[PDB]
């Protein structure tokens, strides 16, 4: 129905966002230092983070933040980018994505 058909559409914007960052990982691995990169990610994960919680993905919504929270703290230089952070934030942006499949 009508219902299910809007949580479908909004499941595929979240989705296309996370497939911008994850392309956005891609590059950024192999110049960790550059923070074009890290705000473009930052801007897609806050971005997911209200259409999740307009449309009541509040487990998607979550995890962005998280994700979110850690983004920031590189891009203000309160934590150092190594490559168990980036981790870190892979393994959020998977768990993201899981969670947008659920809905």
């Amino acid at each position: 129905g009508s219902h299910q058909e809007y949580i479908k559409k909004v499941a595929d914007e979240l989705k296309e966002n996370s497939q911008n960052i994850n392309d956005l990982l891609k590059e950024v691995e192999k110049n960790p230092e550059d923070m074009e990169y890290w705000n473009k990610i930052y801007r897609l994960l806050h971005t997911n983070k209200e259409i999740a919680e307009t449309a009541g993905f509040s487990s998607v919504a979550k995890v962005e933040h998280t994700a979110m929270n850690l983004v920031d703290k590189m891009l203000n230089s309160e934590i150092k980018i190594t490559s168990d952070l980036i981790d870190k934030i892979k393994k959020k942006v998977d768990m993201s994505t899981r969670e947008i499949d659920k809905k």
